[PDB]
DNA sequence: TTTTTTTTTTTTTTTTTTTTTTTTTTTTTTTTTTTTTTTTTTTTTTTTTTTTTTTTTTTTTTTTTTTTTTTTTTTTTTTTTTTTTTTTTTTTTTTTTTTTTTTTTTTTTTTTTTTTTT
């Protein structure tokens, strides 16, 4: 309620939290693009993974869980933007 | 208000690589054919007393050609070296034991929908 009340405050506040973030981006490694796995596509990649949507490392994660029934547990609850799962055996 | 620069995913189809269906050659495997072993009995072979006329060894002496013999010069034998094979320490790998962590499959039964063939 208050930020659609201060447009100003919010914009000046939404400035600082973008170069925070800009601040925190440069810094980051050099890196490239990367195929995920998706329902058109597979890429080459097994059955067990659970990927996820963002195509650029350092925004993604992997969590090596220790069977397939941690593996369902973990996949019911996460971020499908960014966090990934691969069962082991 | 019109007009100008740049950015990417698509019209893409072709080159490269990968994956997936194939069928020549040395190593298994089932069959027939030839080596082994145990019984019957069977004429047949073979073990053992008696007699007998034989034909080769032992009295005695003879010689000659194999046994004496010495010596030259070869040539098999032995020495060193190195290679090839055999054989045994060494190491590595794999399997089983009993409590732990994880998973993965094949079929019945009915009814309805896709998904190919005719």
């Amino acid at each position: 309620e208050y930020l659609l009340e201060n447009p100003t405050d919010a914009k000046i506040v939404v400035g600082k939290i973008i170069d925070a973030a800009r601040a925190r981006e440069a810094a980051r490694r050099a890196r490239e693009m990367t195929r995920r796995k998706g329902a058109l596509d597979l890429a080459g990649l097994p059955g067990k993974l659970a990927d996820c949507q963002e195509r650029d490392p350092a925004l993604s994660e992997l969590y090596l869980v220790e069977g397939d029934s941690a593996g369902g547990s973990a996949k019911q609850g996460r971020n499908r933007k960014n966090q990934a799962i691969l069962p082991l055996k």
